C-alpha cells in the first residue's frame, strides 16, 4: 500500500493534536514542526516524520524544521514535495 510510515499523522491537524503535552521550555513551536511533517511521540522533545519515520530530538533556538528535514531525511517524499529537490539538494550542499 501507501509508503507513508504514520497514516493517522498525515494531516496538519492530527500532528498539531499530539502537541498537547509539548514542553513550554522547548525553543521551536509545535506549528513550526507539524508544518514539517513532524509529530509529538510523547517523550522529552522527541518527534517523527509521519511520512519518512524519520526522528529528531535536542532542538534548540533558531532550530528551522525544514532544514533539518532536508538535513538528516533528505529522500523523504514529503520534504521533497513540500519544498522541492531543489532546496534539498541545496541543504544537502552545506554538508
Ligand atoms: C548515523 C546518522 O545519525 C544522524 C544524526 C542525526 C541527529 N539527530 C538529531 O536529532 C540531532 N538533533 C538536532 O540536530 C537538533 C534538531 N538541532 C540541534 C542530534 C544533535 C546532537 C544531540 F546530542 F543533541 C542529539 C540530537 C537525529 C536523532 O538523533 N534521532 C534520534 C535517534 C533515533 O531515534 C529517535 C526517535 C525519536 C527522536 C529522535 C531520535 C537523527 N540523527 C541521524
Ligand atoms: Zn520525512
Amino acid at each position: 500500500g501507501s509508503s507513508i510510515s504514520n497514516l493517522s499523522m498525515q494531516t496538519h491537524a492530527a500532528r498539531m493534536r499530539t502537541f498537547m503535552y509539548w514542553p513550554s521550555s522547548v525553543p521551536v513551536q509545535p506549528e513550526q514542526l507539524a508544518s514539517a511533517g513532524f509529530y509529538y511521540v510523547g517523550r522529552n522533545d522527541d518527534v517523527k516524520c509521519f511520512c519518512c519515520d524519520g526522528g529528531l530530538r535536542c532542538w534548540e533556538s533558531g532550530d528551522d524544521p525544514w532544514v533539518e528535514h532536508a538535513k538528516w531525511f533528505p529522500r523523504c517524499e514529503f520534504l521533497i514535495r513540500m519544498k522541492g529537490q531543489e532546496f534539498v539538494d541545496e541543504i544537502q550542499g552545506r554538508y
